[PDB]
DNA sequence: GATCGACG
DNA sequence: CGATCGACG
């Protein structure tokens, strides 16, 4: 995720 | 799929 | 990060 | 045609 907690996603 | 019946995938 | 989202 | 298809941070 993000980042974070990429995207989803890349 | 195949082809044919692309892969899978492409 | 969370049973992750977006090319024949 | 196919089949709840399968393989970039």
């Amino acid at each position: 995720t993000x980042p974070g907690v990429t995207x989803p996603g890349v």
